[PDB]
């Protein structure tokens, strides 16, 4: 991220975000992913503000897909994406967090360790760890929309009150991750079935994520329609 040109312009709750997923990621046994067309950096307009995108992206032979995505629209908007897509065949959950701010502050502050399993839960061994951190004051929560029926009972969605709900969160997600590396190393390889299980449900996952009309208006404004729906379809959610 020393080489982002985005970076050093986002709020600061999305900048400790980045640092922290890329710590997290950084001694994987990483290689690159190539999204579609090999989208790297890309910025357009319309009739309105200018959307400017740094997609970074990964696999290793236990994540698929890990993606990173930095944005900006005009000077008023800063929003980080991400998500870990596992291999099904290790029954891994999907890491996801989204962060939108604006000149006055973070706006939306989601992240989840979200299930594959058909029947919605995580594994046990999820349960238990994320049990442990307790559940995490919020002054400011806000409730899922209907499409968020993906998200775990450990998902947050906040609007951060201050610097230390700001701090609260980013550490949050560090202990998601901490936990989820850690699971990483100690899965157990699944059944057939199995397998095909937690594939249908990051499918389900993918095609739920597609319903957000608040991520679909940003594209469209600086791209338009067809644009959007591709880079929803084939770049953040490819089913
Ligand atoms: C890549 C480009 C990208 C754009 C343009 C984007 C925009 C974006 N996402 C939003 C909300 C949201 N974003 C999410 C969740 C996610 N969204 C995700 O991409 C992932 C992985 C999760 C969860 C892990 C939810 C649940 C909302 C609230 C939606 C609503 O209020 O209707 C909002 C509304 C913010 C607010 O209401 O304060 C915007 C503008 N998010 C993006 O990721
Ligand atoms: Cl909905
Ligand atoms: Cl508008």
């Amino acid at each position: 991220l020393t080489n982002s040109s985005l970076m050093p312009t986002l709020n600061p709750m999305i900048q400790q975000l980045a640092l922290a997923i890329a710590a997290s990621w950084q001694s994987l046994p990483l290689k690159p992913y190539q999204l579609p067309e090999d989208l790297g950096y890309v910025e357009g307009r319309l009739e309105g503000e200018k959307l400017v995108i740094e997609n970074r992206c990964y696999q290793t032979p236990q994540f698929r897909k890990m993606q990173l995505e930095l944005a900006k629209v005009g000077k008023g908007l800063d929003i980080l994406h991400c998500v870990m897509f596992p291999e099904p065949l290790y029954g891994l959950p999907l890491f996801g967090c989204d962060i939108v701010a604006g000149p006055g502050g973070v706006s939306a502050a989601i992240a989840d360790l979200s299930p594959t399993q058909s029947d919605r839960q995580l594994p046990a061994a999820y349960q238990k760890s994320l049990a442990e951190l307790g559940q995490p004051e919020f002054e400011q929560q806000r409730e899922l929309p209907p499409w968020g029926e993906i998200f775990s009972e450990y998902c947050l969605f906040i609007r951060p009150s201050n610097v230390t709900e700001e701090e609260r969160f980013v550490q949050r997600v560090v202990d998601f991750l901490q936990i989820h590396c850690h699971q990483s190393i100690v899965a157990e390889p699944l059944s057939e079935a199995q397998t095909l299980e937690h594939r249908q449900g990051q499918i389900h996952y993918c095609q739920q994520q597609q319903k957000n009309d608040k991520t679909r208006r940003v594209l469209e404004k600086a791209f338009g329609e067809a644009w959007a729906e591709r880079y929803m379809s084939q770049v953040l959610f490819d089913v």
